[PDB]
């Protein structure tokens, strides 16, 4: 309740973002221990991992393995069924993970 929100939407949103810790070679400007920094400063650059156990899954898809929209889609369906998973809150930001990049882009 008062430490099972992660700060707010903002974070939840930009989480896939700033967890990109390995891209291909490690921008200067996204960090490890920048990724907290740079939306969740409240959760340490050490007990991170407990708070993605509900996170993770995501993580290893968009950076680890790097997807594209309707692949992910039918992804997110297992964060909402897996042991606990998130809820419909979460789900709701993370779900948004091809869409935030693929609408108001270029627009055509």
């Amino acid at each position: 309740m008062a430490a099972g929100e992660l700060e707010g939407g903002k974070p939840l949103s930009g989480l896939l973002n700033a967890l990109a810790q390995d891209t291909f070679h490690g921008y200067p400007g996204i960090t490890e221990e920048l990724l907290r920094s740079q939306l969740y400063p409240e959760v340490p650059p050490e007990e991170f991992r407990p708070f993605l156990a509900k996170m993770r899954g995501i993580l290893k898809s968009i950076a680890s393995a790097d997807m594209d929209f309707n692949q992910l889609e039918a992804f997110l369906t297992a964060q909402t069924k897996k042991q606990g998973g998130i809820t419909s809150d979460q789900a709701a930001v993370i779900s948004k993970f091809w869409k935030s990049h693929k609408t108001k882009i270029r627009e055509s």
